[PDB]
């Protein structure tokens, strides 16, 4: 209503329930927004974020909406801390899903998950959106095992310089190419890559990619040709897959569209 414009959620409409946990924002919470619709909310501690940038590009994060995009509903931006009023995903983040050894998945399983994040990320690059940091710990998994992208593009909105730069403690260094690490060259193809260390870690049921070695030496194996290997767990059409998206020129690397129907073809072939 008035003093509200579309992409703003009045913060009295909504009703606290559960705790879910603390990220690199700060808290998240489970609620409801006018006494009946879930949502999660984030609130954003104060100096986190560049948060007049976000704002203004909450608006166009609005008009994503995609079954396996974790969709933003509104941000509450007149006090402090900010909230962002997003979809709410009742079995959390993925990494922690996939870590849980007594769900016991078989591999179609894993695959489906595989197709949701695929889905999500060929529509982003429909619209020429970057996720800019596409991992497991940046998915989520609602009632239904369904798997979600969420935070897509949030990373440039982090004032916290050790995340910002591959100069930094807390880069996503094992999930970046290797014009990323050498020269922070941004693009589809950096999601590309992202997107097969994310089917790598599914596959792996969560372990940490390239877990015996730094970040430093992560960067050194990689700029020098060498790669992640086959989890146990995917066959050699699925490993396939995932290798070919860490081919080092970045313009071999295939797209999401080309990822979706290969992924679609090997289930076909699997089932
Ligand atoms: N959209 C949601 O319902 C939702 C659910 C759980 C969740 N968990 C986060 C994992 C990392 C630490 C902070 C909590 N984040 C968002």
């Amino acid at each position: 209503g008035l003093g509200y414009g579309s992409w703003e959620i009045d913060p009295k409409d909504l009703t606290f329930l559960k705790e879910l946990g603390t990220g690199q924002f700060g808290v998240v919470k489970y609620g409801k927004w006018r006494g009946q619709y879930d949502v999660a909310i984030k609130m954003i501690k104060e100096g986190s974020m560049s948060e007049d940038e976000f704002i203004e590009e909450a608006k166009v994060m609005m008009n994503l909406s995609h079954e396996k995009l974790v969709q933003l509903y509104g941000v509450c931006t007149k006090q402090r801390p900010i909230f962002i009023i997003t979809e709410y995903m009742a079995n959390g983040c993925l990494l922690n899903y996939l870590r849980e050894m007594r769900h016991r998945f078989q591999t179609q399983q894993l695959l489906e998950m595989c197709k949701d994040v695929c889905e999500a990320m060929e529509y982003l690059e429909s619209k020429q959106f970057l996720h800019r940091d596409l991992a497991a710990r940046n998915c989520l998994v609602n009632d239904q095992g369904v798997v979600k992208v969420s935070d897509f593009g949030l990373s440039r909105y982090v004032l916290d310089d050790e995340y910002t730069s591959s100069v930094g403690s807390k880069f996503p260094v094992r999930w970046s190419p290797p014009e990323v690490l050498m020269y922070s060259k941004f693009s589809s193809k950096s999601d590309i890559w992202a997107f097969g260390v994310l089917m790598w870690e599914i596959y792996s049921l969560g372990k940490m990619p390239y877990e015996r070695f730094t970040n430093s030496e992560t960067a050194e194996h990689i700029a020098q040709g060498l790669r992640l290997y086959r989890p146990h767990l995917a066959s050699e059409k699925v490993y396939t897959i995932m290798y070919s998206c860490w081919h080092e020129k970045a313009d071999e690397r295939p797209t999401f569209k080309i990822l979706l129907s290969n992924i679609l073809d090997v289930m076909d072939e699997e089932s």
